DNA sequence: ATGTGGTCCCCC
DNA sequence: TGGGGGACCACA
């Protein structure tokens, strides 16, 4: 699970999964990113990449199952 | 061209690039729930925060 | 040089 | 509407 060295005129660096390497952006529905947006301000972070890890980190105990 | 979503800050895109470490964990919680869809991984992680509501 | 975030115009 | 691929700007 780890870092994958960019290829051409980007070079941003893809990820390795489970099912293989995978570009580090992703798109939300307005559906979701009203709600996601919501969670960022609340904690008044400015990059939203932060914000994700503040979820990751609060759903640990529920990820394990 | 994709629609932009207002929020508390004013509009924002809805295309997030995350860093190389979060990008990881997060793909991890996507494939091992089966979601198509990332947005569905965000949605299951927002629901699993008591806390988002301090 | 070789990465970063965030967006730009394209495709399905 | 829902996505992502490749490029680009501006900055380390």
């Amino acid at each position: 699970g780890h870092i994958i060295r960019a290829t051409r005129k980007d070079r941003h660096s893809k990820v390795f999964t489970s099912k293989g390497p995978r570009d580090r952006r992703v798109r939300m529905s307005a559906h979701t990113a009203i709600q996601f947006y919501d969670v960022q301000d609340r904690l008044g972070y400015d990059r939203p990449s932060k914000a994700v890890d503040w979820l990751i980190k609060k759903a640990k105990t529920a990820i394990d199952k």
